[PDB]
């Protein structure tokens, strides 16, 4: 709701609609959307993002684990949910009640998930193929044999699709093979799908009849038609400015020496909500200039070299455009050398998120705030 | 509550409780010990840290900004708290009907505060003293007057303390806090100062409360008492592989195995703040060291097995396991890190787990139920 | 949970508050809006019943006198646009803006408080309230409107959405300098509103695109004296007790009464801290049709009447309404208080339920210390 | 949540109620009890706070005017015995017999009605209130008062608990009659009390073995005149605007004021919907220290007052409470009401902010239209 | 809370106190006592009767199955309870986290537990000794083994009992083969116990440092030092009188005739309340004297012959005291044909339960009340 520190995250759920309208403009009506919330809609928030998506065009969703789809359940999400990853065989039951769908990688799992569940509700399931270079999956035919066996036998057992990951040149080698593991199936999945595929991601393939768009709604390249808009910007405020003569000193994460006169700021974000000390060299964006981070990161505090003197409160920009200059994510990644999935990710609890939709503040989301 | 995903942290309360015990000992009956519980407490628990803190010992807290302080009052803790950080003026209200003290770095902010503020609620005021390599705080007696002033003045006003940081030499700063302390008409009811290595190690002040930072946690900010660390990370393997010689695997790269092998997934990835820049480290499995193979991924990362193991095995990435050990500064030498930072990137949907006596007191998983 | 022990209550007639309403907006021109006042838990009327009520007869926008009334209002689910009419602090523009609540700005040195201490991110709207001269508070020169505007222009959440003033019930001046006032302005505000204007309410004026249907909105002439304004508010209370006096018999309720012959006095659960206030020890009540003295002094919580002949206990008493062909209206018991209508209502006390009625069926019933 | 945003609120020192009772329970013996009265929201002062301080103090029993009021106290945590001294519904005595709640019974053909509609499973005790000959209500003669016993003796569940009566203020009278109906029971009740009993609170009567401590509690003199009573009652607002007004110069206030000589006028945000009522209008307020009249018209939400020379905004007024060596108290309001002190308090309405001071800290601050 | 039907159930919290105090004074401080509180405490009331029990001196609780155990724990019970029926393996962590122990019928059992539970709370079980005649339960040394072992393996799980049901002269049989079977353990349980054994009632084992006060506590013989006392009654109130005349019909639930001039009083209980049809020619006590119940008990209500005219309110005792009269749960049972423990039990959601103690009323309850 409200929050008392002038730092930051503001998550504009029109570029998260409109990369979704324009995705279900391009495939055909017969192959659903599926969008994946998981990780809190990697930082950007789940519920949010997850209601915009569905009201785009999207008609499912996809999380890691089963508490990421009971927090959507619990939140008023009624639409499908996929747990894409592990979970234990005894939650079944849990997951049959809630309506959520999970994903299946041995035949051994579902042995004991049809030990020790009889029902009432109906569990959905859905198969991830190993294509042969995975860490995990069905392997072979006579573990799919078994599989397709203890759903037909249980009552209350429902085989919803079947995906395999793409890695990413092993896109023939996966791909032969998942289609040949296709055929091990007596009849074709209602679901037919796949994660980290560019290809089905432009050009209609068929032999899916539902496509992940995984990070892409959010603005962000999987790997470096329309246009994707990036949907998350961070900012903060200074929160005081210090005048340093030529040759004075301040110690920050360790010593910085002004080489003239100059002026720093503090702004109130440090590494405690994910703005990681190895942006140690990085600059921010302020008045419309880009300032140097000078100085070592703090917990919950950074420095920044101004121009010249500007007054508290003045706004700063970490992810985002001031002016007609810009700081994107992938600047961010490429300064921490990592990949852009991992920043907004990083972004902690601690940040209040602002949702925009239409031009206009939606709804502030302060994860410690009161209530 | 509950939690369902194989992978989790442990809170060991002992820890804390000991390390603030200890320090308890140390320190003479009339200094204050003041517990930092800002960030969640570091990773490790709020609530349930502060509480701990203030059985052991402690009689106060600190965090970084106004809304860590505000859900400490919402949590139930009654103890007094100190905001360290900045505050908004226009929150002087909220912040002095919840009983929370506020640091104060310049005279501007106060004479907003003055003038926004009319009552009915007292506000306590910890004056920072800025000793001369600080980036913020009050350094010169023209405005150190005015903020006395200020406050002497307003009805609800009222100068409960000061202090500073110690960087790190400590000669200086330590001269030039007792000259700035004399500035003021009266002496403030709580002097205190942060990150001071000698205050720990020796009593004697000047200083009738000191602040107990990251060491609370076990954590060396670099002498006479032990330091236990409180925080452990631990997984399950969810998947097993057998790999053949040369056999591939397309994690998040191209993997070939040069023998015969066993890889174990285990549910934990960078987006529950075990990093990407970890991918050539070592875990804990069936009491070995066994090594995270090809890159990490969001949600799950690749182990290799020293052999064989069912699903369930137990994975320790922060912790002890037998006869082997992974303490959190080796993660951050790894990493490339301080030790701080560690803890505190573990995100909000990793469930903490918290022991005391040897035994398990609750399990908070921040994204739960209710 | 809403029910109450004691038999005294206050019914609130929604459909006289929605056919005031009604016949306002039939009147006024669609470009023209209503704007409904309910301050003070709307007169002692019940502010969200009040409120939706007016609502859905064609008021598009709420007014109440401070933050406080405006929040209760959002809490109570009310998602209608609010401004707040009188004072406010400026540490609390985030908090009002965060609530969709508009607030009243009278001085270019509160904007100047609440810009240098408010950065957002919430847009917060402001409307002007012009001192025409003769008033004790608001903008009243050329210099300080355009540093109030300035302000807003130079503020990215800030908005200008009105301007008002309150014409004295010497109106023909008030109105020509308005005008100039209005002139100060680069653009014209999304909304031009004035109070207290009983021209406004019988003839559309172009200079205003919202009228404010005051107190008239309960059936209450704001002052003395096109459509008929029924009122909403009555009162009542039963006989808890009957005694029959003999002549000369004295009876000791606050002072001394001395029966001048045979009567019978009935004593009512009503009293002044029901905020039937003592100064009412004379009125008349209605009891079985008749209208009857209360007599002796009004205590906390009960007075005593004297009956037209014996009656039993239950009878209903009429404190402000109808009874047979008898009426007793709040303009009544205003004047018998020596003060105005408006206060009447306003001082029935919390602890008294309030009885709504819509469609000539009742509605809900608000005891305010009921259980819950 | 219990924060208010407009600069206008009560102080109610509970300290003062503390010590009042404290010195009550010091001079009466520890055979008597004192039942603390509470009803009408502890007159204006918050109804769970009075009485659990006086509870604190010595008070081992409270009062209420009806059974809401009761019902209020246990809903807020209250668990002390609870008595209603006013009139209620037979067919309410299961409710009040599961909450623990003591009724007043002034008539057998109550009590038959009661009898007749209650079977259990609850206890339900009660208090008769006799009629000395000189009131409007209450068992007045020797064989009503056995009827009652009667009933009460054959129901299971009927308890008599008490016996009281209402001085008035032919006391001596009074008194002798009371000795009289109090021998026409069988036994003598557990409880047996009076009410506005000055000599009662003065020295030990061992006819009751429990007093009322009314709304002397409060620090008022239920009348005109050993130990100090301290009044616990405050009331504060804040200049909102300050305008300064040249000879001649008029302003409308509700009515036309001409300012004879060069002054200034400040505003303050409380009128008579808080209960400050219209008839204050020149009554003398303080503001920095000075008395300073209140001139013009009370608005509802605001009236004006002329102050000693300018003055800035945010400047605290006190309206009832004491500023530098002035004071003001509320039987001097009452005074310029032409009123009772008992109904002042009473009258300062429920959207008044009460802040609670114990041991000289503030306690609590309840906004009965605070968000929650 | 409150009830707006003049039928309920009264329960004597002292009764049920008296009888386990006496019960604490009598076994040796060495000897633990365990209280019976399944099927709602068999119509009495779970948490009523658990507080009193407790606080007389009972330590345990002992409940059927799980649901009935986290019903008291909700409502605030934190003493330790047995679930001493069948459980699911699955809910092992529910059980675990709440502090429940549960009893072990099979190894089999033990091993789908130990299985799809890791932690991290410890889970408590008590295994249950089949001694030869049983339906179920452990019953040889290898399966006992396993148990065992299982427990010792899995970092979690304690074996905190032992016991097994005696059946009412077979106890020679079940015994002897008890104090056998009680040997193939490595060592003595924390708590070795029993049900059913009138024996270690009244006389001290020793063998046993634990006794279940089943249904006696309730003041119930279980099978037909201290006397026990009763803590149910049973009441209602005539709603409706119909004077009748000789030769005059009445359609109950058949056809009633009157044979000479007598009044037909109503009372607001039936069949739906738990006071079956069968009843149909029981007396009940009504002014003191006896009353026969006449024509057939229906759903809401049933017809009792009164010996004058009363008038309505008049109270109705089903199963209490009236002067110098009574009616015992013993008394109503034998006319329905069968065991004491069936009768409280029986008497449903519907009928709310008045509890008193120290000859005062504490509480009602009301299943359907408002909240």
């Amino acid at each position: 709701n409200d929050f008392h520190r002038d730092t930051w995250a503001e998550v504009d759920l029109d570029a998260i609609y409109d990369n979704v309208e324009n995705l279900r403009r391009l495939l055909p009506d017969d192959t659903h959307i599926m969008a994946s919330v998981c990780g809190n809609a990697y930082g950007h928030g789940d519920v949010q993002v997850a209601r915009t998506a569905l009201e785009a065009g999207a008609s499912r969703l996809a999380v890691a684990f089963l508490d990421e789809a009971l927090a959507l359940r619990e939140k008023g999400i009624e639409a499908p949910i996929l747990v894409t990853g592990a979970s234990r065989p005894a939650d079944a039951a849990l997951a049959a009640q809630q309506r959520i769908a999970l994903t299946v990688f041995r035949s051994d799992w579902l042995e004991e998930a049809s030990a020790l569940y009889s029902g009432p509700f109906p569990i959905h399931f859905h198969l991830y193929m190993d294509t042969g270079m995975g860490s995990l999956g069905v392997k072979d035919e006579e573990e799919t044999k078994r599989i397709v066996a203890l759903i037909e036998r249980h009552p209350h057992f429902v085989l919803e699709g079947l995906w395999t990951w793409f890695a990413t040149d092993y896109f023939s080698y996966q791909y032969t093979r998942f289609l040949h593991m296709l055929e091990w199936l007596p009849s074709r999945p209602p679901l037919v799908h796949c994660a980290n595929s560019a290809a089905s991601l432009r050009f209609p393939d068929r032999t899916f009849n539902m496509v992940q768009f995984g990070i892409a709604m959010y603005g962000l390249a999987p790997s470096p038609p329309y246009p994707l808009k990036e949907a998350f910007s961070l900012h903060s405020r200074l929160v005081h400015v210090k005048k340093l003569q030529p040759g004075e000193k301040v110690s920050f994460g360790a010593t910085y020496t002004a080489q003239t006169e100059e002026w720093i700021g503090t702004i109130p974000i440090g590494y405690k909500d994910g703005w990681l000390r190895r942006l140690q060299h990085f600059h921010v964006l302020v008045d419309g200039q880009k300032a140097p981070i000078v100085g070592r990161i703090l917990g919950d505090m950074c420095m920044i070299r101004l121009p010249g003197p500007l007054p508290v409160g003045t706004k700063v920009t970490l992810i985002g455009r001031q002016g007609d200059k810009v700081i994107s994510i992938d600047d961010v990644a490429r300064h921490l050398e990592t990949i852009n999935y991992e920043v907004p990710c990083t972004i902690s609890y601690r940040v209040p998120r602002i949702f925009f939709r239409h031009k206009r503040i939606m709804e502030v989301r302060n994860a410690i705030g009161r209530g």
